[PDB]
Order: C-alpha cells, then structure tokens, then sequence
C-alpha cells in the first residue's frame, strides 16, 4: 500500500510495495 521512490543506480521509479 505504500508507495515510495525507488532510485537505484541513479534510476528512480515509484513503487508500491502493497
């Protein structure tokens, strides 16, 4: 249900992780 930004590498993407 949360959902958060996700930078990995330098390459961000929002995610909800339930």
């Amino acid at each position: 249900k949360w959902c958060f930004r996700v930078c990995y590498r330098g390459i961000c993407y929002r995610r909800c992780r339930g």
